[PDB]
């Protein structure tokens, strides 16, 4: 019989690690992307199906752009492969460019569960050892991810407070419960590469609870099949309202639980854009990064800085503000884009009600 080990971790970081690698948690977010749990437990979960449903996905795309097998046989495939739960009717065919990305969508989603899952898995070093880390301590170390809770004096914490408050909503803005500083070493190597490249900022990051081990474990990812408005890139915000759009919280209690990151992103020369544009793959010639612009941005005049690592990262502080000259933009609010994995470092994560 085994000892366990004293947890050496914060309240506040045993709660973390508890809602990222919980299992209801994954099972509700499936549930909210229409899978069929009892098919496809999480434990089953494998990367095989994964790779099978992407085949099939990529096999409808080729279908929607012949005498080939119709959309309802090719998707019938697809939710062979990846079963879906509609109330036992039959699943949608899987017949736009819009269901197709979001079939795209709920499948890397799904990839970081699975990874999640595999990291999980007791190896054979834990099975000899006579004495185990307490279970929240042994999560966290599976991360490599190294998390300091901050305190309200942290010399960041007003800034990013004030961030979060002047550019989140208006009328009902997320409520800053926690922030942790994030290093996961070895981003590091590779950010480093873009030390020459001023222009730094500190965006954010919005996402499903699902997959904030997996990014805590591998930073933010660019993976083949993902897309969006601004092509196959990491997507940020420097309106906090905007990436909370994009966050997939829990009720926890009488509350709802959410999680946000803040990424150092070497921008180096912007390329702005005013119309979307879906097949983007990287900047243009001679340019670091894509603003798709919004109508309004935080007012600049208000910017400040962090010094992180020894460089100035530009933090706004100010309410969003209209900016005449994209007025007709095709975007409300700015989505900042690069396309290299190598040019976001994670700062800080944040839980949020
Ligand atoms: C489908 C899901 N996408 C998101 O979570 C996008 C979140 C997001 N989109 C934004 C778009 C514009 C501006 C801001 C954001 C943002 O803050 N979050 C996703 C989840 C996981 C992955 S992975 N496993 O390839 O690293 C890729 C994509």
């Amino acid at each position: 019989m085994k000892r366990v080990q004293p947890c050496s971790l914060d309240p506040a970081t045993q709660k973390l690690i508890t809602n990222i690698f919980s299992k209801e948690m994954f099972k509700n977010t499936m549930a909210l992307m229409d899978l069929d749990v009892k098919k496809m437990p999480l434990g089953k979960l494998s990367k095989q199906q994964i790779a099978r449903g992407f085949e099939a996905l990529e096999a409808l795309e080729e279908a929607l752009k012949d005498g080939g097998q119709s959309l309802e046989e090719l998707s019938s495939h697809f939710y062979t492969v990846i079963p879906h739960n509609f109330g036992h009717s039959q699943p949608p065919p899987i017949n736009s460019p819009e269901l197709l990305q979001a079939k795209k969508d709920m499948l890397l989603v799904l990839a970081d569960i699975e990874l999640a899952q595999a990291l999980q898995a007791v190896s054979e070093q834990e099975k000899t050892v006579e004495e185990v880390p307490h279970p929240l301590d042994r999560d966290y170390q599976l991360l490599k991810c190294q998390l300091q809770l901050l305190d309200s004096g942290a010399p960041e914490y007003k800034v990013i407070q004030t961030y979060l408050e002047q550019t989140g909503s208006n009328h009902r803005c997320p409520t800053l419960q926690h922030i942790w500083k994030v290093n996961q070493e070895g981003e590091e190597d590779r950010f480093q590469a873009h030390s020459k490249l001023g222009n730094r900022k500190l965006l954010w990051h919005g996402t499903n609870m699902a997959v904030v081990a997996a990014i805590l474990t591998s930073g933010l990812r660019i993976m083949p099949h993902s897309g969006g408005r601004v092509g196959k890139g990491i997507y940020f915000a420097s309106e906090n309202s905007k990436s909370a759009g994009y966050v997939i919280g829990m009720k926890c209690g009488a509350h709802h639980v959410g999680y946000m990151f803040l990424g150092e992103v070497a921008l180096g020369r912007e390329h702005h854009i005013n119309t979307d544009n879906p097949s983007l793959k990287s900047p243009p010639p001679g340019f670091d990064s894509v603003i798709a612009r919004g109508h309004t941005e935080p007012d600049p005049t208000q910017d400040t800085e962090l010094e992180l690592d020894g460089q100035q990262v530009v933090v706004p502080q100010g309410q969003p503000v209209p900016c005449p000259e994209f007025s007709s933009s095709t975007f409300s609010q700015s989505e900042y884009l690069i396309y290299q994995e190598s040019q976001c470092r994670l700062r800080y994560l944040l839980e949020v009600h």
